[PDB]
């Protein structure tokens, strides 16, 4: 895992869910030039954080989350691609997710092996998890962000 420094400048992020045999994840939030642009910064990385969905189809008047997340930042065009540590039992394309990017977890590299990439996301999820249990980084669960409203889809902010 990469050393938690103050080298890694936390963000915002808001915009809609959109579109190997195996059947891995391929969810990602939609952008758009310029916020592909603030999330230069962030490219080749797997991050971790606290997110939320909302608005959607069918049950559009709900909101879930908090929940912790481990997302991936890379090309593909700068994609940006979620990985919520909650199961929620479908899929919500169309739905606005909104997350708070509070840490890297390393690059996103590469695997030989099968098992070598499933023990990696496991060290993830649990190293997500023990970060966010922390005083510091547990309390932006509850940030005024998540609540703010806004029409502007997508958009990127940074944290103080």
């Amino acid at each position: 895992h990469m050393r938690q420094t103050g080298s890694f400048q936390p963000f915002f992020l808001r915009g809609k869910v959109v579109h190997s045999q195996l059947g891995f994840p391929t969810a990602n939030i939609g952008l758009d030039k310029d916020v592909m642009e603030c999330l230069q910064p962030y490219k080749n990385l797997v991050v971790y954080g606290w997110g939320t969905v909302s608005q959607v189809p069918g049950k559009e008047r709900e909101s879930f989350g908090p929940y912790p997340f481990a997302a991936s930042i890379g090309f593909n065009t700068l994609t940006v691609e979620p990985y919520f540590l909650h199961e929620f039992g479908w899929d919500f394309y169309g739905a606005v997710v909104k997350i708070i990017v509070l840490g890297e977890i390393r690059s996103m590299g590469s695997f030989h092996s099968l098992q070598a990439l499933v023990d990696t996301i496991k060290s993830d999820v649990q190293f997500t998890r023990d970060m966010l249990q922390k005083p510091q980084l547990q309390e932006f669960s509850r940030h005024s962000l998540f609540e703010s409203p806004s029409s502007t889809i997508p958009y990127f902010e940074d944290l103080p």
